[PDB]
């Protein structure tokens, strides 16, 4: 087989979409080796069934308590991102030299677009280099314009809806790290003319005009949704799926703020009371390190009548379940795309980075969600949005719109669709 190496940035919203692409490629007969940091490997619980070799490299930055890589970087982003970079260059080089003593020899390196300097490692080692963007073309376009100096972080940009300042990617939320974060996002386009393959986790029908614009500059390959062995981490699948099976169609609010975002105890109390007073059934992912910010007795007693509070769920299987009526989300791109491709309308509560822009696209372009208004977002505001989605006639339109996007996404990934064709073109190029 042809041997593909894959190197995501060490965070679940970067690992998971690349894993799903790797599983598709392994189904076409390619051998896959996934490169992870030691810190990521500590959370990996299931890997045997997917058949992919996993090889680890050092973190390259300090190990603090049981914190994850981004959390450590936030202490000093400019210093620690560039320590992570130097270590990753050195140690991926060493790893590839070891892989070159085994058959089949590696031929291509698919690397996260946020790590553009890995291209030079691939080429130095005689491999093709493929940059994998884990955000949509519309948001990535903003980072390109930042690199060109057309904008620096109402705002008009080519082939994007008119934006309010609050809709631009949220870099101000990173405080003293804000300048470093803006620079790394723009750097995704710094060597794009040297990349052998440019891949985006999106599909053409979702953003026709900006994809066409981007394609007038570089040959890009839209391959999304990569999401269809589907999980590396503990998902509590049996508990979650048995509980959803006890629920009637269209009755459950799924709630998750992703793998990184953390809300204050003040904000968590507002969400807790909004869910209780709504009187709907709900499944709320509260990560284990965030549980201590919940109101006392919430997980053990008051959520027992109508809710399931869990530290991680099988999100693809949850969003596919007929009981789920809507998705209160932080609007990370994977959650946004997974919900749209499942036909599930959203309540948008973005926190930072691309989430703010994603929420504007959800509400105003794709029209499959409503957005909360900050005062802190209060229980009444959240309750209002729940009634809009679950009860009102507007909620029925949002659901019809979500089902339309689900059908276009099914088309894109099936035989003859744009993403299916693009993955075939990538695969045949390697052959
Ligand atoms: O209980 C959960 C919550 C999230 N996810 C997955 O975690 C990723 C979240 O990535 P996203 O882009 O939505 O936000 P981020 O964590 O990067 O902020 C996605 O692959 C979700 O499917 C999951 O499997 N179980």
């Amino acid at each position: 087989p042809i041997h593909i190496l894959a190197f995501p940035f060490p965070a679940k919203g970067h690992i998971n979409p690349l894993l799903h692409l790797c599983n598709r490629l392994a189904s076409k007969g390619f051998k896959i080796t996934l490169i992870t940091t030691v810190s990521t490997l500590k959370s990996v619980k299931t890997s045997k069934a997917n058949g992919i070799d996993i090889e680890s490299i050092p973190d390259g930055i300090p190990q603090e308590q049981n914190h994850q890589i981004i959390t450590v970087m936030e202490m000093n982003m400019e210093l620690y991102f560039k320590q992570f970079k130097a270590s990753a260059i050195e140690n991926t080089t060493k790893l590839i030299q070891k892989l070159k003593t085994k058959n089949p020899l590696p031929k291509v390196l698919i690397y996260d677009s946020s790590m553009p300097w890995i291209l030079e490692v691939a080429h130095e080692q005689g491999l093709l280099g493929a940059s994998f963007f884990t955000q949509p073309c519309s948001v990535s376009a903003i980072y390109y314009h930042m690199l060109q100096g057309t904008i620096k972080l109402m705002v008009s940009l080519p082939y994007l809806p008119l934006l309010e300042i609050k809709d631009l990617p949220g870099v101000q939320q990173f405080e003293d790290n804000s300048e470093a974060v803006a620079e790394l996002l723009a750097d995704q386009f710094s060597n794009i003319d040297d990349v052998d393959y440019v891949l985006f986790n999106t599909f053409d029908a979702l953003e026709i005009e900006v994809v066409n614009w981007m394609g007038s500059k570089w040959p890009i390959l839209t391959v999304g949704p990569t999401a269809p062995i589907n999980y590396l981490f503990e998902t509590n699948t049996e508990v979650c799926m048995k509980w959803l099976d006890q629920r009637e169609i269209d009755t459950v609010i799924y709630v998750s703020f992703g793998s990184l975002a953390s809300l204050t105890e003040e904000q968590m109390e507002q969400v807790s009371q909004a869910l209780i007073r709504s009187n709907c059934y709900f499944l709320w992912v509260v990560r284990e390190e965030e549980e201590n910010k919940l109101p006392k007795d919430f997980k053990e007693t008051t959520s027992k009548k109508k809710g399931l509070v869990i530290n991680w769920c099988p999100q693809l299987d949850v969003l596919a379940h007929k009981s789920v009526a809507c998705f209160m989300t932080h609007c990370g791109w994977n959650s946004t795309l997974e919900a749209l491709c499942s036909g599930v309308p959203m309540i948008c509560m973005p926190q930072w980075a691309d989430q703010t822009t994603n929420a504007k696209l959800i509400e105003h372009v794709w029209k499959i969600g409503v957005g909360v208004n900050k005062s802190i977002v209060k229980r009444e505001e959240i309750e209002d949005c729940i009634r809009q989605v679950i009860e009102s006639e507007r909620g029925k339109e949002l659901k019809r719109n979500a089902i339309k996007w689900k059908e276009l996404a099914k088309e894109a990934v099936s035989e003859g669709g744009s993403s299916c064709n693009n993955i075939q073109e990538f695969s045949s190029s390697l052959l």
